[PDB]
């Protein structure tokens, strides 16, 4: 075998909900939110980590952007949880511009 696979680093962490930037509105099915609440209470390991873009700014500041995972995010909030399991996906400002376009911040 001549080759390896390489990609961005992703690691699951229990991230404080408060650190997550959520620039976009959520599209929520209220019954699906409640279903997740029930599942988180009874069987949390069956609820996957949400994906979060981990971006480092020009001066090394860390920013955690959350797009999607709307139902899980809402369900953790309704449970008043401090943290949520999240896959932190190392990403760039170019990756961020895909979601934020002209409003993409010059992050520091
Ligand atoms: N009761 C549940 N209702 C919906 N999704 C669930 C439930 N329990 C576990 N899951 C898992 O959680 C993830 C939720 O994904 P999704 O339905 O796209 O909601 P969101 O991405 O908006 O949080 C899925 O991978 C699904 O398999």
């Amino acid at each position: 075998h001549m080759s390896i696979h390489s990609g961005r680093i992703a690691a699951v962490h229990n991230v404080p909900l408060s650190v997550l930037i959520r620039p976009l509105p959520s599209v929520l099915d209220p019954a699906k939110v409640q279903s997740l609440v029930d599942t988180i209470r009874e069987d949390p390991d069956s609820v996957p980590p949400i994906d979060v873009l981990w971006i480092k700014g020009a001066q090394g500041g860390d920013y955690f952007y959350s797009f999607g995972g709307c139902h899980r995010y809402a369900a953790y909030q309704q449970l008043q949880r401090e943290t949520i399991p999240a896959k932190l996906v190392q990403s760039t400002l170019s990756d961020l511009r895909v979601y934020l376009g002209a409003s993409t911040p010059d992050l520091q």
